[PDB]
């Protein structure tokens, strides 16, 4: 297995590199797709502090004791 | 510049291809 | 001239790669 684990991993840096070489010829990325993930983790995080900052003065009670329910 | 694109997007196509296909 | 020169280039850079790459 390890000849063609080998093999296949020259294989492996050949194409990635041309998935990096072939698209850099065209000015491709998937690392982008990661990097605007990472954005929607801090997005989340910013969020949630704010959840918790609330509910530590509030408690679940009042949270849900509070919500509309009116409706023509 | 149309000949040039058409071929650059056969090689587009190959590679976007070969970036699906080989991945 | 260029554009050709240039993709010409970009396969050299692949090229001389694969050249040092394959080799």
């Amino acid at each position: 297995p390890a000849a063609l684990e080998a093999l296949t991993s020259d294989q492996k840096a050949l194409f990635k590199q041309q998935l990096e070489l072939i698209a850099r010829y065209l000015k491709l990325d998937i690392r982008a797709g990661d990097k605007a993930y990472q954005a929607s983790q801090e997005s989340a995080k910013v969020l949630q502090s704010q959840l918790d900052l609330w509910l530590a003065e509030h408690g679940d009670f009042y949270a849900s004791g509070i919500e509309p329910v009116f409706s023509p």
